[PDB]
């Protein structure tokens, strides 16, 4: 009970919006190299992102362990998107972990937050160079702080709503 | 290494403000609990190397007067530092005894051009309220003591010394779910345990 479960068929399905292309191209590589169902979103007219992300609300995640979205932008309320994977919201995501990377220019328990700000940027450089390397052997803290440390070395916050420990097992 | 330095003299403060009873002219709710919810996070961190000092009802300029007078102190041969809040809190904003104070002007007081004696420190922060910024760590929150506090202590004085405090933060976060949540936002740039 001290680590979130991982004997599920997909790892979790992964989300990139991509408003504007080097750092979304070296994501989808990397979150792919961890065993994520990828799927990139570019030029996203604002309404798009609501209804985009209701509908994998409203999807089953039941043979899926966990689910990753990544934003990148330079009009859109955070929390108005955040909440469609709410406790009851979304039932199929209960006791299972909701991943969110942002880059611009009962419910909320087993939520993560990363905001990074400005070839790409050194955030995401940073953090594919340790996913493809210790990816699949961390816990998600271990990872971020990481990240922290190689940015410094040339901040992004980190919100962390989580309940247990975060490694990335089948 | 891919961890923060505890090789130091001492650890580092450990700043407790317990706001209980506020002015009338607030219309505030004299927070209950807070006396044992103090005791129990100062023998807590008082076990763990931290120098306690507890401070209580104080005003807005106190609490502001105060931790600008610990940030301007000399924290060389001190590891860490750590500040706890137990009052009545709004958006990104804490109350004092006499107003009400935002929360990012306490804490700016160590912001590593302005506490250089804390850089490449960790600079914590935890607040119960009912290389810029790098460093930092802030985890927001009856008869018996709150539930995180009561939570926190009772993994903290178990495990304290021997996991990460994410490890100890992610824990708390999980007990205080299995009654029924806290947010942890952290700045950090290395692992840190609380022992050598």
């Amino acid at each position: 009970t001290y680590q979130y479960n991982m004997n599920f068929e997909k790892l979790g399905k992964c989300i990139i919006i991509n408003n504007k292309d080097k750092d979304a191209e070296a994501l989808f590589k990397c979150f792919r190299s961890l065993g994520f169902d990828v799927i990139v979103y570019n030029d996203c007219s604002c309404a798009k992102m609501q209804d985009l992300l209701k509908k994998a609300s409203e999807e089953d995640h039941t043979n899926a362990a966990c689910f990753a979205c990544i934003l990148l932008s330079h009009v859109t309320p955070i929390k108005d998107l955040t909440a469609h994977f709410r406790g009851d919201r979304c039932k199929t995501l209960l006791e299972k972990p909701k991943l969110f990377f942002i880059q611009a220019c009962p419910v909320e328990a087993d939520f993560l937050f990363a905001y990074s700000t400005v070839r790409g940027s050194w955030f995401v450089q940073a953090l594919c160079s340790i996913l493809e390397e210790h990816g699949k052997d961390l816990e998600i803290m271990q990872i971020l702080t990481r990240v922290n440390d190689r940015v410094a070395r040339h901040i992004p916050c980190v919100v962390s709503m989580l309940t247990k420990e975060l490694y990335f097992s089948q």
